[PDB]
């Protein structure tokens, strides 16, 4: 693994990714000023210096952050294999549900006696973030069961949290959750509960 | 570049996942057999051998497809650190919206002349899945617009391709979003307009 000049470095034309949400970006560069950067980007030998195979935002978030390097894997591929490399590394991934990513959290505080303050810096997540996904976890059991398997988004799971009766919580979960009712109607319910 | 033994490698019990979707792992091992693993696995040095820091997936999905080793990078971190790059891993990545991913198959097709058949192969993805994204880059450029920022699902826009009419269509597609209906609600719409 290489430490590549990150002025050597520059974007493919041919990228799979127009977009870039530029929280999301500023939220990868706080992980790296805290850890840096993880995984290597790959990128292959072009004109003066190095194209992007695979590693754009990483690559954007260091600029950003000021680091005067990156890891790196150079590729020696054709074309046609560094794209289908890019389009790999994206999109064969599965992300945590929220209660792992909450659970997650749970244990930095817990285990590791890490404020919620630290595990936003050392994550790089927004406190907001950190202190709504620890709220999910008091929560009943098939209510997170509900909201691990997808049946209830998040937003959902932060309305709920209203309801003063522990049954009425849980009957009113399975009521959103089987009728897919939206957030904002879920709102309303949780309202009449009180 | 560093090459470990597969049989050297163990889960960290301690990991934030504990589910695997089947379906999913074998999508990264059809990719591994492919492309090799990408991305090395993260490991620290554990008692007679090396424990997961991040890359359980790239493992269990590295042994089903037979492989004898993985590439990894050896850190030497505390037992904290080692969590917070697991979840850092995890949590700071963006995928690519479901236009994007249609938009890499029609290239590796128009482009560089793979079939469907080798694109699937290639990168790891299902016929159908594959089959599908591209049936969505018949839709109007609004249409898609809404699929790409997710006001419309995968499974809305695959009903909408049966709408005869052009404008019909994308009047349907404004509704649907507009008054967030459902997946079913939205297959009955298409039927009348036949
Ligand atoms: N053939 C492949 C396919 C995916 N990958 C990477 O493997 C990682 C998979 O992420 P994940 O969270 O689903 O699973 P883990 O292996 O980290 O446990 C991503 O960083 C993908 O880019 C790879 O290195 N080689
Ligand atoms: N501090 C960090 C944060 C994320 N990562 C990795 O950076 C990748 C981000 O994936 P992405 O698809 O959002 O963006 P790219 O950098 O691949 O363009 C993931 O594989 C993350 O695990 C890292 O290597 N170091
Ligand atoms: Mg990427
Ligand atoms: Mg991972």
């Amino acid at each position: 693994v290489l430490k590549l000049p990150i002025e050597s470095i520059h974007r493919d034309k041919d990228q799979p990714r127009t977009y870039f949400d530029e929280e999301k970006l500023k939220e990868l560069s706080e992980s790296i000023k805290a850890q840096g950067v993880l995984q290597p980007i790959l990128v292959r030998k072009d004109g003066d210096g190095y194209r992007i195979i695979a590693g754009a935002r990483r690559w954007r978030a260091s600029q950003a952050a000021g680091l005067k390097e990156v890891p790196a894997i150079v590729r020696d591929v054709t074309e046609v294999q560094a794209f289908e490399l890019a389009l790999v590394e994206n999109l064969q991934r599965a992300d945590l549900n929220p209660i792992e990513e909450a659970e997650g959290y749970k244990r930095l505080v817990d285990e590791f006696k890490l404020t919620q303050e630290q595990v936003s810096v050392r994550v790089g997540k927004e406190r907001s973030t950190v202190a709504n996904a620890l709220r999910l976890l008091a929560l009943p059991t098939d209510v997170k069961g509900m909201v691990a398997d997808g049946s209830l988004s998040m937003g959902h799971a932060r309305a709920l949290l209203g309801v003063p009766r522990l049954p009425e919580l849980q009957n009113l979960a399975k009521q959103v959750a089987d009728k897919k009712l939206s957030v904002r109607d879920t709102e309303r319910l949780v309202q009449q509960s009180r």
